[PDB]
């Protein structure tokens, strides 16, 4: 169907580990959207085929105002092509570095429209399990979507593919490889919480080592600035024992989300 020979290609939006994508316009509709490039001697030589095509199943089939559409695929001989909806403002890892903090009225609205998009995925028994801000774009209305299901999965599971890059978001079974379940989404977003508000994730260090062990005890602080619902929200999601973490109705309807948020469940 699709091919190379359809689309004019434009300026870069991003790179990942994979993916180097791009902005471009089909020729006969004028259809404005991203395509991400994946280059498959290095699929191969990763060994992360089944982590592609879970990408495409799982992400085209879901229908979510704040998860990000894939429309289709194709493939070249050297490349792989994901054809995305494009999210013309960019990533929410942008936005923090330009701002440095978020305000709670900033934070508590992309709280819900995170938890709104996670509970639809739930509900699914899908699983994401890469939650964190250069995974998360923003639409043209400012509106947050999750995107980058990579390492998404059906629930329960283990890990059976290489932690590549950062602990930064990962909960305690997950870095232990540990049997797991939808509850790693849910200490994902205590961490994103405490980024937003803050400026930096709460088990940040200067080593995988020491990263490592400062979750694996859940050592973290907050800054006199943090206020208490902030911190008991925080606190209530970064529990070691998975079973603890709420569920995301509680979530949304916790008190300081609901004074602070300007968008609902
Ligand atoms: N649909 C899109 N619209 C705008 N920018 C995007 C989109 N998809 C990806 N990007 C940019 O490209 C980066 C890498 O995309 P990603 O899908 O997350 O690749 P990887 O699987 O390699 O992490 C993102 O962090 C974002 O900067
Ligand atoms: C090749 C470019 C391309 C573009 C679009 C597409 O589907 C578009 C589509 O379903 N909607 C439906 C929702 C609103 C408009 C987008 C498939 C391929
Ligand atoms: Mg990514
Ligand atoms: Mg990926």
């Amino acid at each position: 169907q699709w091919a190379l020979e359809d689309f004019e290609i434009g300026r870069p939006l991003g790179k990942g580990k994979f993916g180097n994508v791009y902005l471009a316009r089909e020729k006969q509709s004028k259809f404005i959207l991203a395509l991400k490039v994946l280059f498959k001697a290095q699929l191969e030589k990763a060994g992360v085929e089944h982590q592609l095509r879970r990408e495409v199943e799982i992400q085209s089939h879901l229908r979510h105002p704040n998860i990000l559409r894939l429309y289709g695929y194709f493939h070249d001989a050297t490349r792989v092509y994901l054809i995305l909806e494009y999210a013309p403002l960019g990533t929410v890892y942008r936005e923090l570095q330009k701002l440095s903090k978020f305000d709670e009225q900033r934070t508590a609205t992309y709280i819900t429209e995170l938890a709104n998009a996670l509970s639809y995925c739930h509900s699914k028994r899908v699983i994401h399990r890469d939650i964190k801000p250069e995974n998360l774009l923003l639409g043209s209305a400012g509106e947050l979507k999750i995107a980058d299901f990579g390492w998404s999965v059906h629930a329960p599971s283990s890990r059976r593919t290489t932690l590549a890059g950062t602990l930064d978001y990962l909960p305690p079974e997950m870095i232990e490889g540990r049997m797991h379940d939808e509850k790693v989404d849910l200490w994902s977003l205590g961490v994103l919480c405490y980024e937003f508000l803050v400026g930096k994730p709460p088990f940040e260090a200067n080593t995988y080592q020491e990263t490592y062990k400062r979750i694996s005890r859940v050592e973290f602080t907050f800054p006199d600035f943090v206020t208490e619902g902030a911190r008991d929200l925080i606190s209530r999601l970064l529990k070691h024992n998975p079973s603890q973490r709420p569920m995301l109705r509680e979530v949304l309807e916790h008190p300081w989300i609901t004074a602070n948020s300007s968008k609902p469940s």
